[PDB]
């Protein structure tokens, strides 16, 4: 009675290789599921982080490096295009060649880097302004500095775009770098030593005189206003509740609300907008609705950029544009960002160039490099076995509303209501694969030199640009899929009311047709159930059916979602993580994540116990002295089996809204009464607290 399937050889293979049947599985789930992983692999100097999720992604690379460099006589004008930016990307000879000279002849385009400039006060200071230095950077090149002004969906009304202004992203990983000490030390010195080091290369390119006092003086300067920035940014935990970040008004009340003095011009928001705007020929008046992110943030900024010069500013606008392109030069300016990487990431070594290009191309061309990895590695009849899949998790969550004791009536029915109304997305958009011309004509407007990866880089920005400042006045398309095909990842989407489970993650150990259910409900079931309660987490709840921005909560059901949500709070925040040194997780930034996690697990074991209801136990695996249930909870652990590098930890503990893979895996199997009894725990083992969190 035991199934002897390539199909089950080669998952029990798989189970067993990587779990440690020697550690008890009611007193450290994630040893006993992962422990033999753990002890056979090395995380790869190239990264920072390695297990499932990215062997997976290193596997996918693969195929996408085999089908790119290739050539084919019936390749469309969108795959030749594709090819030629990967072939232009990987040949580093011809990069080599060129040294700095691309990025030295951009640089006068956006007001030069002072720092690695003669003269700039008579150069570019004569006619710099904040709004034009601002808006370039912004327009041209999609780098937004500063002030964050961006086209976007309306929170409020789903189906159209409106201009947003936020807070700027930084140059480090979080605001909590720039305290600069202890764990953050080392960061903040490589950061202002990575700024010297591309300062001091474009000087030597350009033949001007190093002086290194003087590129310490203006780095740290540059260091000393971003600190600033930094701690006028709003704090994650601050910016979690969707109601209270959108704030929409006029750019008349902008003007009233947000002065701003900046080289001592008086900044002209309406100037600034149409500095950015008129890029695509629309023309902005003072009676437009934007939605303002981060009002505290610009209010902050007012004695803040009073104090600095054009030049201060212009330094730190410049550098974190270089920053982002130094990758695409040569060797020599390579080697500055390899010493600051190591520092931060932990890496020893660069990624493989061709690994680097195949993922740069897939980012850009998503539906070109998505078309040849379904044709290359993609089954094409899973798409319906998920598509049921799918289907009887959603009605699981249905069901389950009736159960739930802390929502009353009216509120369970609104749920219900955006549950059903879900849409779903799976594998690939069939259209990438059967409209040549549609395809073809997502990229008509780019043309590719082989020689010229620099250039084609900045192609790829102005375009992508472009488009989206164009969208302000056009309709979403709801067609539009969120990710390509070729991603190890699944999406939730608040705005579109929407599930996407990309081709890339629809293989094991998530999914195969041919492995044991229990493990396709564990693993991409899961993930499924994961995605949907994602519409109804700490920020999807406050989205309706129609990825609109509007109460449906009474006040008390409200108020119990936050009560029974603060559990997994104070649990995952308790978390204390040895690979970064002790520190504890972040309860409040990864609790949307945790509410799926274990809202997702439920649904997917559901799921599962209907599917054996309706059509009976399966075929025992050879090799594993475990039940299906116990074989379900097995492989959703063996989902999250990973590690991480110190440097890394420590990084991700403030920037990743996930938990890590190992207290995902303990923190909802403790919260979980169905991994309890299939595994026969003992009340109070530690892995079967008597006090467990649940939301959904
Ligand atoms: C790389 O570019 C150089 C310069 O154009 C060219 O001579 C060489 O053939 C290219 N190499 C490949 C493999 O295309
Ligand atoms: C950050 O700004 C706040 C006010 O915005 C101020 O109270 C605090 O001292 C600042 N922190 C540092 C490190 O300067
Ligand atoms: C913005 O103001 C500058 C003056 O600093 C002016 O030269 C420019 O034409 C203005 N641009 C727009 C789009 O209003
Ligand atoms: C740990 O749990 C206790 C009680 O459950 C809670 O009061 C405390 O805030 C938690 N600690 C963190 C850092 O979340
Ligand atoms: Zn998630």
């Amino acid at each position: 009675g035991i199934c002897k399937s390539s199909d089950c050889i080669k998952s029990a293979a798989r189970l067993i290789q990587n779990m440690d049947a020697t550690t008890e599985p009611c007193t450290d789930f994630f040893k006993y599921a992962c422990g033999g992983w753990l002890k056979r692999n090395v995380i790869p100097e190239t990264s920072s982080r390695y297990g499932n999720f990215d062997i997976l992604r290193d596997e996918l690379e693969v195929v996408l490096k085999d089908v790119l460099q290739e050539p084919k006589t019936e390749d469309i004008v969108a795959v030749q295009k594709a090819k030629a930016l990967y072939r232009s990307c990987i040949n580093e000879s011809a990069i080599d060649s060129r040294g700095g000279e691309p990025l030295l002849k951009l640089l006068p385009d956006i007001y030069g880097w002072p720092v690695a400039t003669e003269n700039w006060e008579q150069k570019y200071g004569a006619s710099w302004t904040a709004e034009k230095a601002i808006a370039q950077l912004n327009s041209k090149y999609g780098k937004k500095v500063l002030i964050n002004l961006f086209v976007g969906t309306d929170d409020k009304n789903s189906v159209n775009h409106v201009i947003h202004i936020d807070q700027p992203r930084l140059g480090l990983p979080s605001r909590d770098y720039y305290e600069c000490t202890g764990i953050y030390k080392e960061a903040c010195t490589a950061y202002v030593d990575f700024m010297i080091s591309v300062a001091r290369l474009i000087r030597q390119e350009e033949r001007l005189p190093i002086d290194e006092n003087q590129l310490a003086l203006e780095m740290n300067k540059v260091m000393e206003l971003e600190k600033e920035i930094a701690n006028a940014t709003a704090k994650p935990e601050d910016r979690n509740d969707p109601m209270l970040l959108y704030n929409k008004m006029t750019l008349a009340q902008i003007q009233n609300n947000f002065s701003l003095e900046i080289n001592g011009k008086p900044f002209s928001w309406l100037n600034f907008t149409n500095e950015i705007m008129s890029t695509v020929n629309i023309s902005i008046t003072n009676e437009e609705d934007v939605v303002v992110y981060a009002p505290e943030y610009l209010t902050k900024l007012k004695p803040i950029l009073t104090k600095y010069s054009a030049r201060d500013l212009q330094n730190l606008m410049s550098w974190r544009f270089i920053m982002d392109l130094v990758s695409s030069l040569s060797r020599t300016y390579k080697e500055s960002r390899n010493a600051f990487r190591k520092a931060l990431y932990g890496t020893t070594s660069e990624t493989a160039t061709w690994r680097r290009c195949a993922n740069y191309v897939n980012g850009n061309m998503e539906n070109a490099v998505g078309r040849l990895y379904v044709e290359a590695a993609f089954a094409g009849e899973s798409k319906h076995v998920v598509e049921d899949l799918i289907a009887q998790i959603r009605e699981v969550f249905i069901q389950t509303l009736d159960d739930l004791t802390w929502m009353d009536a009216e509120t369970k029915k609104r749920a219900e209501e955006k549950a059903l109304a879900i849409k779903e997305r799976i594998g690939y958009p069939d259209d990438i694969v059967s409209n040549d011309n549609k395809l073809n004509n997502e990229y008509l407007e780019l043309n590719y030199k082989e020689d010229e990866y620099f250039e084609n880089i900045i192609q790829n920005l102005k375009f992508s640009q472009s488009k989206q400042l164009k969208k302000l006045r056009e309709k979403v398309d709801k067609d539009e899929w969120i990710s390509g095909a070729a991603v190890v990842n699944a999406f939730y989407s608040s705005g579109r009311n929407q599930i996407v489970f990309p081709a890339g993650i629809l293989q094991p150990p998530f999914f195969s047709a041919q492995q044991s259910n229990s493990l396709n409900y564990g693993g991409i079931g899961m993930v499924i159930g994961h995605e949907i309660t994602h519409g109804f987490d700490d920020n999807g709840r406050n989205f309706n059916k129609d990825g609109d921005l509007v109460d449906w909560w009474t006040q008390q059901s409200a108020s119990n979602f936050k009560e029974q949500s603060q559990c997994m709070v104070y649990q995952y925040g308790n978390f204390s993580w040895d690979l970064a040194g002790g520190q504890h997780l972040n309860g409040i930034n990864t609790l949307g994540e945790n509410i799926a996690d274990n809202g997702g697990l439920g649904q997917a074991y559901r799921a599962y116990q209907n599917y054996i209801k309706k059509n009976g136990e399966e075929k025992l695996l050879p090799g594993l002295d475990l039940n299906h249930k116990q074989l379900f909870f097995l492989n959703f652990a063996q989902v999250w089996c990973g590690t991480y590098r110190p440097e890394y930890a420590v990084n991700s503990i403030k920037t990743d809204v996930h938990s890590p893979g190992n207290f995902r895996i303990i923190g909802t199997l403790q919260n979980s009464a169905e991994f309890s009894e299939a595994f026969h725990c003992r009340k109070n083992s530690y892995m079967n607290p008597e006090k467990k969190c649940r939301v959904w």
